[PDB]
DNA sequence: TAAACCAGACCGTC
């Protein structure tokens, strides 16, 4: 009735929907002892903490900084991480009390948890060494004590742009003795973002160089292909990598699961929800700590019903949550806290939780379905697993052609490395933004380089715009304006729908928060919302106003929409005709439109009812390049086409992000059988930013290149006729590579 | 698919 780990691990191993089994072995610490220049006052907190020798990376991490060496550091979960970062920074502190650090963290609750991690270490040290957090959420009174008192800052690079450096006169005390600057999560300022935070440190480098100090960075990174690429062209200075992980490992099995077949005759097999729902069910049951991820929120709330069902009977009521990233913040931080101290044995989460806050480590993983990328599936992996004992990953496979595709081939995910990080820190609109920021801030000199080389020519095009003035070889800054605070860093941002409980009116409480976008199809106005199990119904959904009025009743089913989107050229502003094809870039617009919902039983999953969104088609206007087949009368059949166009539409999302340097998610590739405007097949390229942000051009201007790139990528493709990583294994002939490759002939 | 962020300081009225 009572069954370990192992004796689970070898119910899976055999008779079982397994199709596939990895084990990778267990790697035992490796070791160098602690500098002993290192103060002792440090040397006992750490020793406190059951750190008394230090890692090979965390010695190499130590030693580089030491010299004055930039590092990037790979450090997995639960790798002393942290360390590698606060060693330097607290010994060059505690030897110089008037030295000073920056903490770059991606969110605020990072940047909180890091100062209360400081504040603990400081406190079991005794020196007064202060650490404050400097977000947007510090209240304007603490701010002005903490640019003058804190030696440690903590913030994000959106707070760095927006109030940091353009009042760099009143961090003076920060400037002048700048010795560290730490940043976090290196991979996730990638693409457009990873772009404008480039040139956000290369200002924050002008202000540092102003101010006599050149300080060195530490970086932390996740498992991306390009860690120290991505850092020196982010930081702009050498990078020395620190990859040797010396931390203590276990024996980790990493399975593939697909669920068994229900109808043979129509191949449908049974839901991965279920499969999982079963899995969890066995591993809590005999009190195994387990993270469940799921692909969506709604699968996350579904499967967090299912299994707390399930499973009440043996383990209680309260042993398992839900975590996705709408949830309140009190809510959020004792989630964590409590994966972390281990009263806590299961959470399903989004993929909030491949962010790296320390939640500890669980001893099973299962995934409900490939993440989508494999380094999402490789940080959804590194959640689970013991310093020494045995850790499982179930990967249970669902209906999707790219699932089903690392299920009939596992070799094609354990040998494909994981994703490159691309940044772009000289895109025009970005690079003039920052620029214009930067002599807000200080001066510029026209001779002197902004990061790769002289800028000048942006500059007197920034004279002629009446917004900088020239004066002897600076440019100063000509206007009252304030350049940072209409920039937003990450401008595919939003408001937020605010979530509010009127149901009694003595008491009306926020419950949680939704993307504005995402509201339209989760909190209609007559959704049902799931928070953390709980239901809710909207009553009515304030668009203009972002809010979303709910009550609390209790009902037996939930509810899901779908956006038909559309895509509908403006006008066309460029164009250049061929043989066989034409080239357009021109201005279009996507349309959202929520049409119904339907109502689906929790407990059967069976439709139950329909109903109406009255909600307005949400358009986003943005610009598009698009290529235009032209058909005689001896043509394609229509859907063979449609197949290859949606083959080709995968070559292109792949090849354009590597030549036009930025994100798979900077930029859309959609297709289209019978364009509206025209009639014939199209494949639109348009980078899904408000503002259109000149991918979309570039990739007009360089398409030749990229087309040819296309047909390299395609024929030295290792798959049988097609896979995820080219054209996308969903073409019903034989030798689809080979009419892919002519349509790409005919383009070219 | 989910998720994330944004002057310092003064002014005029409660
Ligand atoms: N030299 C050491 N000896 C013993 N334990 C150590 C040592 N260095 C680090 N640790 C442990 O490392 C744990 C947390 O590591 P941390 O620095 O937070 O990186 P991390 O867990 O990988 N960050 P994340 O990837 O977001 O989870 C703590 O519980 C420490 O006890
Ligand atoms: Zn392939």
């Amino acid at each position: 009735k009572k069954k370990s780990l192992t004796e689970l691990i070898s119910d899976l191993k055999g008779n079982e929907n397994v199709v596939n089994w990895h084990e990778i072995e267990p790697r035992e610490a490796k070791t160098r002892p602690m500098p002993e220049s290192i103060d002792e006052r440090i040397k006992a907190a750490l020793s406190k903490r059951g750190i008394d020798e230090l890692y090979t990376h965390q010695y190499s991490a130590f030693q580089y900084v030491q010299k004055g060496e930039s590092i990037v550091t790979v450090t997995p979960t639960a790798s002393g991480k942290t360390l590698c970062y606060n060693l330097p920074v607290l010994q060059s502190i505690a030897q110089d009390e008037t030295n000073r650090a920056l903490y770059l963290f991606p969110t605020k609750a990072l940047a909180q948890d890091q100062k209360s991690e400081l504040n603990e270490i400081i406190d079991e040290m005794g020196i007064d060494i202060k650490s404050f957090t400097y977000d947007g959420d510090t209240s304007p009174a603490i701010r002005q004590k903490v640019r003058k008192a804190g030696h440690i800052v903590i913030t994000n690079p959106d707070m760095l742009h927006s109030a940091i450096l353009p009042h760099h006169t009143k961090w003076v005390s920060l400037f002048e003795n700048l010795k560290y600057i730490v940043i976090d999560e290196l991979h996730t300022y990638r693409g457009v973002f990873g772009s404008h935070v480039a040139n956000v440190i290369r200002r924050l480098k002008r202000i540092c160089r102003f101010y006599g100090s050149d300080p060195v960075f530490i970086c932390t990174s996740a498992t991306i292909a390009n860690p120290k690429e991505l850092g020196e062209q982010l930081t702009g200075k050498p990078m020395r990598l620190v990859d040797d992980n010396g931390a203590p490992s276990g024996r980790k099995h990493f399975v593939f699961y697909n669920p068994p077949i229900v109808n043979k005759p129509l191949n449908i097999r049974r839901s991965a929800t279920a499969e999982v729902n079963e899995l969890a069910k066995e591993f809590l049951k005999n009190k195994v700590q387990t993270i469940v991820f799921a692909r969506s929120r709604v699968r996350v709330e579904i499967i967090l019903s299912h299994i707390q069902e399930l499973v009440k009977k043996e383990i209680g009521t309260k042993s398992i949550r839900g975590y996705r990233g709408g949830y309140l913040p009190k809510e959020r931080r004792e989630i964590e806290r409590g994966l972390r101290e281990g009263d806590i044995l299961g959470v399903v989460s989004t993929n909030a939780l491949e962010l790296g806050v320390d939640i500890g480590q669980l001893q099973v993983c299962v995934m409900t379905g490939y993440p989508g990328s494999v380094a999402s599936a490789w940080q959804q992996a590194g959640r689970a697993g013991r310093r020494h004992g045995e850790s499982l990953i179930i990967m249970v496979a669902n209906s999707t052609p790219i699932d089903q595709y690392i299920v009939r081939h596992p070799e094609y995910f354990f040998n494909r490395s994981p994703e490159s990080a691309r940044i772009n820190p000289e895109n025009l609109i970005i690079l003039v933004d920052h620029l214009k920021c930067a002599a807000y801030e200080l001066p510029f000199r026209a001779d002197e380089e902004f990061g790769a080389m002289e800028v000048s020519d942006i500059l007197e095009y920034l004279q002629e715009e009446a917004v900088l003035h020239r004066n002897g070889e600076r440019y100063h800054w000509a206007s009252e304006s304030f350049p940072a605070s209409n920039i937003s860093l990450r401008s595919a941002s939003q408001e937020n729908v605010v979530i509010v409980d009127q149901s009694d009116i003595a008491n009306v409480r926020i419950i949680g928060e939704m993307d504005r976008f995402s509201a339209m199809t989760l909190l209609h106005d007559e959704a049902i919302y799931l928070h953390e199990g709980v239901q809710y119904q909207v009553e009515k959904l304030d668009w203009d106003h972002k809010k979303a009025y709910v009550r609390k009743v209790d009902v037996e089913y939930y509810t899901d929409a779908n956006l038909a989107v559309q895509l509908k050229v403006l006008e066309i502003d460029k164009t250049k005709e061929k043989s066989r094809t034409s080239l357009h870039y021109g201005d279009v617009t996507v349309n959202a439109l929520p049409t119904i919902f339907k109502k689906i039983k929790m407990t059967t999953f069976e439709n139950i009812g329909s109903g109406p969104i009255h909600l307005p088609e949400e358009e986003l206007h943005t610009s598009a390049a698009w290529l235009e087949i032209k058909t005689a009368d001896e043509d394609i059949g229509e859907k063979t086409l449609e197949q290859l166009l949606l083959g080709i539409s995968n070559v292109l999302q792949h090849i354009v992000p590597v030549y036009i340097m930025c994100d798979r998610n900077d930029v859309h590739v959609v297709s289209q059988i019978k364009a509206a405007h025209t009639g014939l097949p199209t494949i639109f390229l348009y980078d899904h930013y408000p503002g259109g942000i000149g991918l979309a051009e570039e990739v007009f201007k360089r398409f030749s290149d990229i087309n040819e790139a296309a047909k390299q990528l395609i024929t030295h493709c290792p798959c049988h006729d097609g896979c995820p990583s080219c054209i996308g294994t969903e073409i019903e002939g034989i030798k689809a590579k080979e009419r892919i490759l002519q349509l790409l002939d005919q383009m070219s």
